[PDB]
């Protein structure tokens, strides 16, 4: 038993990264099969990030002004393409070390592991979720652009997530491996609004499926409370509005636990209305949002 | 910036994660070298866990009763011997993925990432603390005894942990790679006493540091305190003791924040006796304690 915030087993993903250098601007990339992925702001200078025009100032490179160095060793560049806010450096190898893989564009409360990297070694991983506003809260310095996220299945690794830029206030922000930012950003030094953020409902409440099924039940009220009922209160306490499909999904922990959904938001309620009193729930003063139904499943 | 509960990337510790069988019990063992390190319960039954004679089981079995299974391959095991609370086999080849290593029996307070596995194959990672009682506060479903838990300096795995039992209490005991378990435990399915636990105060220092660092500061107050004074409160409220070796630890964080560690530590008591009010740090509505000093200045 116990339940902790696991990460995925890295080692697939770190025989991936690799380090790019253009100019004098150093940064992370994902070396699969003969292709180098990594953030197209590697061709910026600091100045040039106040108002970058890409396409201008990728026309100024060529293939032999990015070094691509994967451990001690070269790889030599033979071709360069921007899509969208990634750049796509072909080399002359395959990465013998590529494990099987896709690109996904996850969606808003979806969680991944993130290998957090500088010049192109990796230092952590930590599970993170993509924020309804399409930021995350990681922990990256600077240089750690191009450090990727992901998720694992079985042999299979689904990159979803590359790190491009810090906002001002202090959050995260990156693209899928298309080059696509989650959320409305750019990749420029310019003050951006992310929206109004909100908890992720049903990631709650699977951490709460995960409590009972770990012994801690204190919360458990006498209450039910009908879908329209519960949405009301998630309104008021900035929750994201719980659906039918949100009901489904966390089916079998309502089965494994024997307590409905319903019932499980009744509790929810109690707790956003009244607080904790100072109790924990699993070791954690506050409602945990970073789990998903099939997260809380593959740990219990 | 940010600041994220981050483990070791794992990659090193997964070439070496084997599956051992003796009889009917299947759990992990650690390849290193040509030898399997494994717990040596691996040789009881269920009904053997009650009171098990381990000499007396051991020796009713030979070289050929262990299956180890790395990946879909087989290794043959070519001796055997019990070292403490670990079984040692040695297989006749050595793991070709085997890193620089060297086994450390840690002290309380310190910190690992864990690499859980199941019959050999990892599932996820994630950061603990020994605590103070030589317990861990883990995740560990049956099968994943002989997870190990490790510390890496650059190309270096210091192994420190290898995961034995859960205790009735749900928290998890274990031993260091030579055999001998961390705190008063024995392996033995026996109702047995973890101690009064206390909180890392060191390490709830070193996260105070690290919150400053990120920007929040509300918690820093207009008070001092001396040594003597705050382990009083600290006693009050289990706190470990503090001491000057422990204040020399958070040098490096007080040179960089600016703030001597016996103000912080004036924060701390401030914290300990009026709570946060609802307020959050880093994320957190509790005191954390499981990043050392070592742990923030590297994140950080
Ligand atoms: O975040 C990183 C590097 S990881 N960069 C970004 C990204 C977005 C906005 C601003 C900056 C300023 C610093 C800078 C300079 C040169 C190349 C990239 C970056
Ligand atoms: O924890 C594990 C397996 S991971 N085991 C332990 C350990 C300590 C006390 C009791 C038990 C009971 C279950 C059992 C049965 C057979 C071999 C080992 C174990």
């Amino acid at each position: 038993s116990g339940f902790r915030k696991m990460a995925f087993p890295s080692g697939k993903v770190e025989g991936c990264m690799v380090q790019v250098t253009c100019g004098t601007t150093t940064l992370n990339g994902l070396w699969l099969d003969d292709v180098v992925y990594c953030p197209r702001h590697v061709i910026c200078t600091s100045e040039d990030m106040l108002n970058p025009n890409y396409e201008d100032l990728l026309i100024r490179k060529s293939n032999h002004n990015f070094l691509v160095q994967a451990g001690n060793v070269q790889l030599r560049v033979i071709g360069h393409s921007m899509q969208n806010c990634v750049l796509k450096l072909k080399v002359d190898t395959a990465n013998p070390k590529t494990p099987k893989y896709k690109f996904v564009r996850i969606q808003p409360g979806q969680t991944f592991s993130v290998l957090a990297c500088y010049n192109g070694s990796p230092s952590g991983v930590y599970q993170c979720a993509m924020r309804p506003n399409f930021t995350i809260k990681g922990s990256f310095l600077n240089g750690s652009c191009g450090s990727v996220g992901f998720n694992i299945d079985y042999d299979c690794v689904s990159f979803c997530y590359m790190h491009h830029m810090e906002l001002p206030t202090g959050v995260h922000a990156g693209t899928d491996l298309e080059g696509n930012f989650y959320g409305p950003f750019v990749d420029r030094q310019t003050a951006q609004a992310a929206g109004t953020d909100t908890t992720i409902t049903v990631n709650v409440l699977a951490w709460l499926y995960a409590a009972v099924i770990n012994g801690d039940r204190w919360f458990l009220n006498r209450f039910t409370t009908t879908l329209n009922d519960f949405n009301l209160v998630a309104m008021k306490y900035n929750y994201e509005p719980l659906t039918q499909d949100h009901v489904d999904i966390l089916g079998p922990l309502s089965a494994q636990t024997g307590i409905a959904v319903l019932d499980m938001c009744a509790s929810l309620k109690e707790l956003l209305q009244n607080g904790m009193n100072g109790r924990t729930i699993l070791g954690s003063a506050l409602l945990e949002d970073e789990f998903t139904p099939f997260d809380v499943v593959r740990q219990c």
